[PDB]
């Protein structure tokens, strides 16, 4: 499988690679797929780029 | 609904700020979607990473 | 600019026509870009493949 | 968060259910985020859409 | 590498499995990186779901 | 076509400019279409932001 998670940017290099395993033992463990087979990708956002109800994330 | 919007790098914060709010509500408007229900997520692109018809955008 | 939308399955045809034209003409007028500049890709989710809170949307 | 996972058809609902769930616990986990923010998009893929090395993954 | 590319529907299995082999060889002598790391999905659009300018790209 | 391809950041200008017409040319000629028809977004990961098999791909 292959996992794309966009997350507001903040967060520490070291959350960033708790997320990537969890996430991928989450995947693997889910469909009885080989943990190898999973690859993930994590895009971050810019407080500027993410809106919810047409609000800057940031503000809402 | 979810909406990502990729755009060539330059436009100015407030542009964006612009942008993220038209869209959500043609959205919200469209679907007749709460527009709580609307999120949207900019994605810019440096000049050297978007390409039409094999060629830079920049340079065509 | 390239716009993907994702929404959930069970809209008519023509909800789904008016979705691309208003969210193109509000990312035109948002940027001062050319209409014919815009592009926006419509994917549609099953209500089983959308989930919210970890639960499927559709009962939540 | 935003998680868009694409994995081969052929699953039950139900490992889709597990997945959308266990992934979302996850993420939920590993960025100290509330449950409720974390959403998850299933994009299944034709055997005859997805390729590994040039060669459909189905016949590899 | 990974690529997904969005084609509109229409095209014969064989062309998108071709598809598949050049845009992975085009990747992998590009970058020379090796074949085996290219990973291509291809996702199809309804005509109904791709516009250009606002319109339809069935009808443009 | 739209074809969105991921690559690990570290590259030269000159082999993405070359990648995006190398590619450009193989969707063209894969599918019989118009080459100006062709449009491709090249986005980089960061090492932290890639991972295969739950390891951060840096060191796998």
């Amino acid at each position: 499988p292959i996992a794309q998670i966009h997350i507001l940017e903040g967060r520490s290099d070291e959350q960033k690679e708790t997320l990537i395993r969890e996430v991928s033992e989450a995947i693997s463990r889910s469909l009885d797929a080989p943990l190898t087979s999973v690859r993930v990708i994590i895009t971050e956002m810019a407080k500027g780029h993410f809106g919810i109800g047409g609000e800057l994330a940031s503000k809402v």
